[PDB]
């Protein structure tokens, strides 16, 4: 059966919380921050779903300074349903969302290791015939002494419209 | 000598972190989280040091949906130094910023055993002769099951104006 594509609610603060928490690999945060992305941010957000759990999520904002750019802080996908296009649809379902009307650019940070992200923001530019540029963003130096964080090399995709 | 006060940065973001993890109680993010924080939402944020120490912070944000509501997510202020007026000095820089021009209401969210916040957000009304409503706003259910959060009451300070 289908995966289906929501903007998620306050109330799915806590599912979003486990699920980037059983990933391992991703910065968690704490869980009234996933809630207030579900309450304050769910525009610019995306939840997938299917056969009622949550198995995908993104976190965006449009940056307040440059309200032309949204920034993408999170994309998670379970485990158990790794390649079969997820990532993809809810980038895609996000971009076409009323609340990103208006943007000229997509911004957001990749780590080495995250090879998945560095497909889907790479492959969506590519797809679209969009630029994308790559930088040096935030250096593993600017991350605390007790553990060992990685680079998050800067990804700008765009100019585009809308 | 004297505590400064000023816009964070995206290097601040460790320090940030250590200071939040160092509270114990409050609501630990990801260092990630205060990069962001520093980098994109810096224009409504504030930090207070003293000889050089991060001694305070707090985060905030105007709300996509809403913008003139700013929505105060952290306030921290490390044990060291306590009861000197830091909280308030901090929030009353916050609204004093160039980016607080034309917000009506201040939002915010304050546990049962804050306090200090419970007297910052309904002091900080009452001095500036401002209305204040407290609601039901998150409640303890709405947490994950391994740990045990308390509710978060919604408080909502306004109308005023700037
Ligand atoms: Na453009
Ligand atoms: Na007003």
């Amino acid at each position: 059966t289908e995966v289906v594509y929501r903007r998620p609610e306050a109330r799915d603060g806590t599912r979003v919380w486990e699920l980037i928490r059983d990933t391992g690999s991703l910065d968690l945060n704490s869980p009234y921050c996933y809630m207030l992305l579900g309450d304050y941010f769910n525009d610019t957000c995306m939840i997938a779903e299917h056969e009622g759990d949550i198995v995908g999520f993104i976190s965006a904002f449009r940056s307040p300074r440059n309200p032309e750019t949204l920034f993408v802080w999170q994309v998670a996908v379970a485990s158990s349903h790794r390649r079969q296009g997820i990532a993809k649809a809810m980038l895609t379902g996000l971009m076409n969302q009323k609340a990103c009307h208006g943007v000229r650019f997509i911004e957001t940070t990749v780590s080495p290791s995250n090879m998945a992200s560095r497909r889907l923001f790479l492959g969506y530019a590519e797809e679209k015939s969009i630029p994308s540029t790559v930088t040096v963003g935030y250096g593993a130096e600017m991350f605390p002494d007790g553990t060992t964080h990685e680079d998050e090399p800067l990804f700008v995709i765009g100019p585009f419209f809308n």
